[PDB]
């Protein structure tokens, strides 16, 4: 409805549609006070019913996962009929596009990308979650060519070609072991440009996945081949631990330090220039304003603070309209 938007258009001006998923439309928009571009995920609550609790788990998860390689949530706005999620804009497109335009990535370009994936998924597990839909369509590049993991609608506590054998059998599974399998599929796709398990017929592809045999192209280094085998194990108990992936020898090559998985931001002190400019727009003193930001309700103040922070990092004036 029109009233479903009046709160949102107080804070954002809508631009074009940039994407449409199952239950959601994603619009490019401009945060009015900072001028920063953002993506707004729009969902209609009536249209969704059974995955309405899915969205609440996605939102709860995104508020608990602040990380340099996880698409950052700025603002949650719920109305009578709508739920709006204001998110970090990723103009660089999907990892899918990068791969398909390059045909395939060299081992070096793969590891540049893969270390960022490992970074994000290890942090997700450290917070008690599992993604469960890891795939190149759910990994976007921002404008600095940094990867951002998206779509926690299927997160725990999927796309068939990336699903672990035990999920295809309808069996019990651990979320982290399923993420490691999917990351093994991702690493194959990065370096080959095609899937290790594929078939036009779904039952035939069920059987290929559970068997676990895949072609090994001649351009794969021996080291790449072994890491592929340690992640793509049909028995989830024999798949490499996330802990052992962080400083795996193939991961370390050309870097010599393990994957930094810890969040770079945490919940440190607030940036002084940001809270000062905020307080100049809010009829409150600085301490009161600092207290309000620390509640992190993902209202408009959370969004203004985080985007004024991003705009400061951009080298632009620390100013609001
Ligand atoms: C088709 N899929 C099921 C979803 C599709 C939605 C559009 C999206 N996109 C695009 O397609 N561009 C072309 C640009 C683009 C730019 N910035 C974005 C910023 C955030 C997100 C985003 C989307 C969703 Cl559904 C999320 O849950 C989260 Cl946490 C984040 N998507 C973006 C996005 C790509 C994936």
């Amino acid at each position: 409805g029109s009233k479903d938007y009046d709160e949102l258009l107080k804070y954002y001006e809508l631009h074009e549609t940039i994407g449409t998923g199952g239950f959601a439309k994603v619009k490019l928009a401009c945060h009015i006070l900072t001028g920063e571009m953002v993506a707004i995920k729009i969902m209609d609550k009536n249209t969704l019913g059974s995955d309405l609790p899915r969205i609440k788990t996605e939102i709860e998860a995104l508020k608990n996962l602040r990380h340099q390689h996880i698409c950052q949530l700025y603002h949650v706005l719920e109305t009578a009929n709508k739920i709006f999620m204001v998110l970090e804009y990723c103009p660089g497109g999907e990892l899918f596009d990068y791969i398909i335009s390059q045909d395939r990535l060299s081992e070096e370009e793969t590891r540049v990308v893969f270390r960022q994936i490992v970074s994000a998924v290890a942090y997700v597990h450290s917070q008690g979650y599992a993604h469960r839909d890891l795939k190149p369509e759910n990994l976007l590049f921002d404008e600095y060519h940094k990867l951002k993991l998206i779509d926690f609608g299927l997160c725990a506590k999927g796309s068939l070609a990336y699903a672990a054998p035990e999920l295809i059998q309808g069996k019990s599974y651990l979320g982290s072991e399923a993420d490691v399998w999917s990351m093994g599929i991702l690493l194959y796709v990065l370096m080959c440009g095609f899937l290790p398990f594929d078939d036009d017929n779904v039952m035939a592809l069920y059987k290929k996945i559970m068997r676990g045999k895949y072609d090994v192209p001649k351009w794969l280094s021996p080291s790449s081949i072994l890491l592929l085998q340690q992640m793509l194990q049909v028995d989830p108990k024999k798949r490499i631990s996330m802990k052992n992936l962080l400083n795996h020898p193939w991961i370390m090559q050309d870097y010599n330090y393990p994957v930094e998985w810890q969040s770079k931001n945490p919940f440190i002190h607030l940036d002084d220039d940001c809270v000062t400019e905020l307080s100049v727009h809010h009829r409150n003193n600085r301490q009161t304003m600092e207290d309000l930001i620390s509640l992190w309700q993902y209202d408009h103040l959370t969004a203004t603070y985080l985007l004024l922070l991003a705009k400061k990092a951009r080298g632009k004036p620390v100013r609001l309209r």
